[PDB]
């Protein structure tokens, strides 16, 4: 749903109301690009 992977904003638009493709990591330090509720 909203919590899923991305590469830009548009990747998270319409699929759900979560336009904010953010960059965070897990506990390991793997930075990944994921759809968030906000910027």
């Amino acid at each position: 749903l909203c919590n899923e992977p991305c590469s830009s904003n548009s990747d998270c638009i319409g699929i759900t109301l979560c336009q904010f493709c953010k960059e965070k990591t897990d506990q390991y330090g793997l930075t990944y690009r994921t759809c968030n509720l906000l910027p």
